């Protein structure tokens, strides 16, 4: 009872835009509320109170989940399906962007609205690519960059490097598309594949970067310790971009990722939508509902991805006057929306399989971290998974 409880994790550093929509969303409603609750400093915090909270009593009417808990929430049966409410309160479905939506979709239905979605990005430094003698935009190819990489890390020198990669916050999530680009996954649909032999080159790439050429390095934050001048040069969020831009004393580019062969798509989507508990009642949904389409309309996305980098999650966001000006006046912001169309679903070893993603961003990090063996840390991770796959199969 009272409020519309909205759990937040504030992706992107977003809490004011989102106290902004809510204000926006209660002069449309003068009879509904929105209490703001800061759930967690990220996806994983939010998921893990709103896990307490089932067993218990006091669920959110809205929860922000992310690429990974939605699909783990939904199978779980505690989360609405959607369908028949986007019906009911008059949601134009058709007009959100549909890779976007379908990232959702379960069997049929759909148990969550897109909000703040992303894909990552190339960020380069442009002062270390002038230093360097480079051109002026990413890298076409990770060999490429792995001959730009040397260069780089002589220029920046010796507190710094040519190359900032995730930790294991985000790993999995950055390491996605190289490997793509590669020609490996982690899986293609259920099957693994993390000791195909394009995977593991895209994984002696990635541990040469740190351990034999020595340009590259495993990061903290990630955002922050490129916009310091700390990293020349990184793959993250382009959920990201608006406090990058806020702290660089730099000029910066972003970049798409590298792509596959003849263009093959090598970049994932990533993000969060809101999602509504099913334990709530059926009038409850209904406010919920109607709450997340308000904040991802046209206008509304269209301001939330101003504020952050975030990508807007309604086809005619661009109509938008205000957006179409921002577009103008800010490339960066583009680099996310033309890439879009030229992403791939993510695989389901990392988005799926029950702790998966665990599993795969720790090989991923302990090779960055001590440069453990690639073919012996992918055995033994896709070890691991097969016996997760072979008892959830069970
Ligand atoms: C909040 N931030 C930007 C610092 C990191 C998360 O970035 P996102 O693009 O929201 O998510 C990426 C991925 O899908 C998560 O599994
Ligand atoms: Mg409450």
């Amino acid at each position: 009872s009272g409020p519309i409880d909205f759990w937040s994790s504030h992706p992107g550093q977003s809490s004011a835009a989102e106290r902004e929509l809510i204000g926006r969303f209660q002069d449309r409603f003068p009879t509904l509320s929105v209490k703001l609750i800061d759930a967690g400093k990220d996806y994983d915090e939010v998921a893990q109170k709103f896990n307490a909270a089932l067993i218990g009593t006091d669920v959110p009417d809205v929860v922000l989940l992310d690429d990974r808990w939605w699909f783990h929430f939904a199978l779980s049966g505690v989360l609405t399906a959607l369908d028949d409410l986007f019906g009911q309160v008059g949601v134009d479905t058709t007009d959100y962007v549909d890779s976007l939506l379908a990232d959702y979709e379960f069997n049929g239905r759909h148990y969550a609205v897109p909000y703040a979605r992303s894909t990552p990005l190339f960020y380069y430094n442009k002062a270390a690519w002038q230093q360097a003698g480079l051109p002026d935009r990413g890298p076409q190819s990770w060999s490429e960059f792995d001959e730009w990489g040397p260069e780089l890390q002589r220029v920046v020198g010796a507190g710094r490097s040519a190359h900032g990669w995730a930790n294991a916050d985000l790993i999995s999530w950055t390491f996605q598309g190289p490997n793509w680009a590669f020609g490996g996954a982690y899986s293609d649909k259920w099957t693994l594949t993390l000791t195909e032999p394009a995977t593991i080159a895209a994984g002696n790439f990635y541990r040469n970067s740190i351990h034999g050429k020595g340009y590259a390095a495993v990061a903290n934050d990630i955002a922050n310790e490129f916009a310091t001048g700390i990293l020349a040069s990184a793959v993250a969020s382009t959920g990201s971009l608006a406090g990058i831009t806020a702290s660089a004393r730099f000029d910066f580019g972003a970049a798409p990722l590298p792509t596959g062969p003849d263009a093959a798509p090598a970049c994932p989507t990533g993000g969060a939508g809101l999602a509504i508990p099913a334990k709530l009642s059926e009038e409850r949904k209904v406010n919920a509902l109607k709450f997340i389409a308000f904040v991802t309309n046209p206008t509304n996305t269209a301001y939330f991805s101003q504020q952050t980098g975030y990508l807007p999650v309604r086809k005619s966001a661009v109509d938008d006057a205000s957006e179409r000006h921002y577009l103008a006046d800010n490339p960066r912001a583009r680099v996310a929306l033309d890439q879009l169309p030229h992403t791939r679903t993510q695989d389901y070893a990392r988005v799926f399989l029950p702790g998966g993603d665990r599993i795969i961003s720790a090989g991923l990090e302990s090779i960055g971290l001590r440069g453990a063996d690639v073919t012996k840390t992918f055995t033994n991770i896709q070890k691991r998974l097969q016996v997760i796959l072979d008892r959830q199969i069970m």
